[PDB]
């Protein structure tokens, strides 16, 4: 299946490994479709490593999943950051099974990420897009000065 994030400065489009990791693509799509990303923030920007967004509040301290407040990992060998435009779960290791609604996005293959976080899905369209949102400015805590807005998350089809 595909999804397509729809941002103030562009969209995005994603393959999801519905197979592999059906309960993290399930919470993406039921929280996508009840409208839980609306008009919600990427709260944490990196160049060159990775965008953060998912949380309702927009401090990157909210959200939780259809499941509860967290739910387990869907975590493989063959689902690796061995690409740009990777897409995730936010949670690490250290702490397993924490998944909420918090998803990132990676700028670069990050091989060092490897096991740690739940991987989904992976970009398929809009690679232009995730070029200008890279080069959004950030201030030192790696918020975006001028916020980078989620409109929705829809299910793509045609």
């Amino acid at each position: 299946q595909g999804v397509r994030i729809i941002t103030n400065y562009g969209d995005l489009k994603f393959e999801l490994f519905c197979s592999q990791c059906p309960k993290a693509c399930k919470n993406f799509l039921a929280l996508s479709a009840s409208g839980y990303y609306k008009n919600t923030i990427f709260h944490k920007n990196i160049k060159g490593f990775i965008i953060q967004g998912g949380d309702p509040t927009g401090t990157g301290k909210g959200g939780e999943s259809i499941y509860g407040r967290y739910f387990d990992d869907e975590i493989y060998p063959e689902l690796k950051y061995d690409r740009r435009g990777i897409l995730s779960m936010a949670s690490a290791s250290k702490k397993p099974n924490t998944n909420g609604s918090q998803f990132f996005i990676t700028y670069s293959s990050l091989p060092q990420l490897n096991g740690e976080y739940v991987i989904f899905g992976k970009l398929i369209d809009g690679f232009e897009t995730l070029n200008t949102l890279e080069n959004c400015p950030s201030d030192k805590s790696h918020k975006p000065i001028d916020e980078i807005i989620i409109k929705d998350i829809v299910i793509h089809s045609n």
